[PDB]
Formats: C-alpha cells, structure tokens, sequence
C-alpha cells in the first residue's frame, strides 16, 4: 500500500513451459498480456525481494480491475508479470543509486 | 542424447500473485531439484533456444523419473534455473 506507478512499455519476455500445449499457447498469445507493470517507486525501504513482490501483486490486481479469463491465461499472466517486474527493478535501481 | 547435467545452484526466489502459493514456495522450495539438464552452448545457442531446450528436457526427465501446485512450482523453478544456467554458460562461452 503506497502508491504505485505504471512503468514504460518493455518487450514481452518469452516464457517457456515443459508442456507442449502451454509452450505453444504462450508463443501464439503473448501479445495479449500487458507489456507494462505497476510498481512501488524505489526508496530506502526498497530491495529486490520486496520490489518484485509488490510489483507482481499490484500488477496482477490492477489487471483484474482493468479487464473488468481462463486458468491458462491466469497462470501465464503471473509468469510474464514476474519477469517484467524483475526488468522494472533493474530499471529503477540502475536509476536510483 | 546431446544434453549435459548442470551443477547444483542456489534455489531461486520466485514470487506468486496468490498469497498461499507465495508462502507455499517459501516453505517448500527445498524439495524441488537444484540442477537442470541443458543443451551445452555452441554456435547455434541463444538465450531463447537454450531456455526452451533446458526446460523441455529437464521437465521430461523429471516426468519419466504430483499435486497441481507442485507441478506449477517445479516448472517455475526449472525455468529460473535454466535462465541462470544460460547466464553462466554464455558468459563462459564468449569468454
């Protein structure tokens, strides 16, 4: 809780699954998940653990509100958001110090 | 085949959107494997096909060798280890 900011677009990561169905589904459908994440702006209480934790949590919540679907899409959304939040951390911390 | 087994590595930190899953991993991460199988780096490798192959072969090896929760967790762990292995291998390969 504390104010989040919507980050700039980034290229969507390719997420890999051991199941052939899901692996292909992601390749074909990745263009439909967001390519931006909401995050808590970096300050003295921030570290990589809580930055990504907070980012994944709020981004997933906001996407539910914004979308006003399937089990498969939920699973994949969460994985792409985590990878994007890690990128966002690298962006915000290589700009903080 | 043409795969190798990697050295054991620190288990990855992974965050989940569900509070339950997020805590389950925290508490049960030590019971997923801490090494992956992968296609060793050569002039055809890049991050995408390396991770693709490593996830495919490692998951297949552990299927041959679960709750829905553990299967999800396992895949996330393997993918992060595969990404870390790529970083290690490509750094060495370009020397």
């Amino acid at each position: 809780l504390g104010g989040y900011v919507l980050g700039s677009a980034m290229s969507r990561p390719i997420i890999h699954f051991g199941s052939d169905y899901e692996d292909r589904y992601y390749r074909e459908n990745m263009h439909r998940y967001p390519n931006q994440v909401y995050y808590r702006p970096m300050d003295e209480y921030s570290n990589q653990n809580n930055f990504v934790h907070d980012c994944v949590n709020i981004t997933i919540k906001q996407h539910t509100v914004t979308t006003t679907s399937t089990e498969t899409d939920v699973k994949m959304m969460e994985r792409v958001v985590e990878q994007m939040c890690i990128t966002q951390y690298e962006r915000e911390s290589q700009a903080y110090y």
